[PDB]
């Protein structure tokens, strides 16, 4: 639940903003 954890802790969502 990080600034998007873009790729991890989920999945790859390049949307850090």
């Amino acid at each position: 639940k990080w600034c998007f954890r873009v790729c991890y802790r989920g999945i790859c969502y390049r949307r850090c903003r």
